[PDB]
């Protein structure tokens, strides 16, 4: 689902806080390429809040369900999926558009 043209463009929503190349810089949040299908906490230099070094421990992966519901809530997502109730995420910013999540999502699939 999703157009990844309009993703790319959605997207530019998170470019304060995010990279998407290849070897792109760290910024505020980790970078996100590769982020696709690949494990929480996914990036081995950026200190992630320690909720997100527990769903890598369960094997969570962002798969596009898992994508969909975090990017509507991060903070709801980690307590949900970590089990940590004192569960912290220092992303904050949501998506609440049903079609802007599906078409961000299409266009992380194209970067790995
Ligand atoms: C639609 C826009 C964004 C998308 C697609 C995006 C996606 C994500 C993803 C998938 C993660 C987790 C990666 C991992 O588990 O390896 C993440 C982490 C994070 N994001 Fe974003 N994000 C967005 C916007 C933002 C913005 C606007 C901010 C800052 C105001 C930001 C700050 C962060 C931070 C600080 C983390 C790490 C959280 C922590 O360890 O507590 N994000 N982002």
């Amino acid at each position: 689902e999703g157009d990844a043209a309009a993703g790319e463009k959605v997207s530019k929503k998170c470019l304060a806080c995010h990279t998407f190349d290849q070897g792109g810089a760290n910024k505020v949040g980790p970078n996100l390429f590769g982020v696709f299908e690949n494990t929480a906490a996914h990036k081995d230099n950026y200190a992630y809040s320690e909720s997100y070094t527990e769903m890598k421990a369960k094997g969570l992966t962002w798969t596009e369900a898992n994508l969909a519901a975090y990017v509507k809530n991060p903070k709801a997502f980690v307590l949900e999926k970590s089990g940590d109730p004192k569960a912290k995420s220092k992303m904050t910013f949501k998506l609440t558009k049903d079609d802007e999540i599906e078409n961000v999502i299409a266009y992380l699939k194209t970067l790995k």
